[PDB]
């Protein structure tokens, strides 16, 4: 009976959101089947993954494929366009994109890394962004025993990244049990061409992951524990615990403002509404800002929140020059003035 009290805190079973309004929010035209992750380059180009199919999660078009979208946030009325995937090393028909990350090389080549779930497996797909042609050149499919159930990655090189696994098991049945039981066996993996190893473990659904603009610190979101973990990142790529922030919302993906180092976090206020869909009780949205995360008292602000009648199931938010872009597991996306 301790397993029913725990399941109910973990999943925030009776929480309701306190709305926090922003002026001039607009749904992004063309985004109606998810925008689980996104990343804004310094130049204001934004990549969005959409169409995620996740075992046991709502989907309005179970049979249409995922895609990567592009938005130019320097435009005042930004429109989304579908990036074309070129290459013969990847089967696009099964494409099911999840978390993403980018890395800009010394030569200014932009690499896009994309978590992909063809079937119940996980890969990380490496693309080279071709800006002029609005297209993604496929370079490499990455798979490993230590990338069983990848949720997000943060790129530290063109085929180098830290990855969260949100489950230990691959079989959808077992990981459903693993989640309900609260085993907390999910873990974080460092991947490079030369070395692949676990760098942190024992997580209740590890989810978002990102890095400070100076590379010194790594941030890991633990969804069902409502925690964000901070780590010291050494030059040999090991991680050592430093802090743990707690929240009373389910934290999903982390974005990092390059100018300040602030974390911007997409959150699920109520775990039941996001995990067990019900078109009559849709899940809401919530966006946190965390400032001076190393200080003794970090500043945590709710910047946007709503019960779901506009935007359902916020997973990610990032800011660009006064605007805020918010994405969701399977619903729409919102572009707001701050
Ligand atoms: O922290 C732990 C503890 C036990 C255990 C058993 C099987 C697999 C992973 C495990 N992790
Ligand atoms: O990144 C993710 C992916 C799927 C998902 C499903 C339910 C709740 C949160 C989730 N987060
Ligand atoms: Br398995
Ligand atoms: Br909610
Ligand atoms: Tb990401
Ligand atoms: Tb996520």
């Amino acid at each position: 009976d301790r397993q029913k009290s725990s399941f109910q805190t973990r999943f925030n079973v009776h929480r309701e959101v306190t709305p926090v309004e922003l002026p001039n929010c607009n749904l992004v035209k063309g985004i109606d089947n998810g925008s689980e992750d996104l990343e804004i380059l310094p130049n204001g180009l934004a990549f969005i993954s959409s169409g995620l199919k996740y075992p046991g999660i709502m989907s309005f078009d179970p049979d249409k494929s995922g895609k990567i979208l592009l938005m130019d946030l320097n435009e005042k009325e930004p429109a989304v366009s579908e990036l074309e995937i070129i290459g013969n090393t990847l089967d696009i028909s099964s494409f099911n994109p999840h978390g993403i990350s980018t890395f800009i090389d010394d030569d200014n080549t932009v690499y896009l890394l994309v978590v992909n779930h063809p079937g119940s497996s996980s890969t990380v797909e490496v693309f080279k962004f071709q800006e002029e042609e609005k297209s993604l050149l496929h370079l490499k499919t990455i798979r490993h025993k230590l990338l069983p159930s990848v949720n997000d990655i943060v790129a530290v090189g063109p085929e180098h990244f830290y990855a969260t696994n949100d489950h230990y098991f691959i079989d959808p049945y077992l990981k459903s049990w693993e989640m309900h039981l609260g085993l907390a066996w999910s873990f974080v993996t460092y991947y490079s061409p030369n070395d692949v190893r676990v760098v942190a473990e024992g997580f209740d659904f590890a989810n978002g992951i990102n890095i400070s603009p100076d590379g010194k610190y790594v941030y890991i979101a633990e969804l069902l524990a409502h925690k964000i973990h901070v780590y010291e990142k050494h030059a040999n790529w090991t991680l050592t615990p430093l802090r743990v922030l707690s929240f009373d919302t389910l934290v999903d993906n982390i974005s990092v403002d390059p100018v300040t180092g602030d974390l911007w976090v997409g959150c699920h206020p109520n775990g039941m509404r996001i995990f067990f869909y019900d078109a009559e009780n849709p899940p809401g949205s919530e966006v946190l800002r965390i400032q001076d995360i190393l200080s003794e008292e970090p500043k945590v602000t709710v910047v946007y929140a709503e019960n779901g009648t506009v935007l359902q199931g916020s997973t990610v938010a990032a800011v660009y020059k006064g605007k805020l872009l918010i994405g969701t597991v399977f619903h729409k996306a919102l572009y707001c003035d701050l």
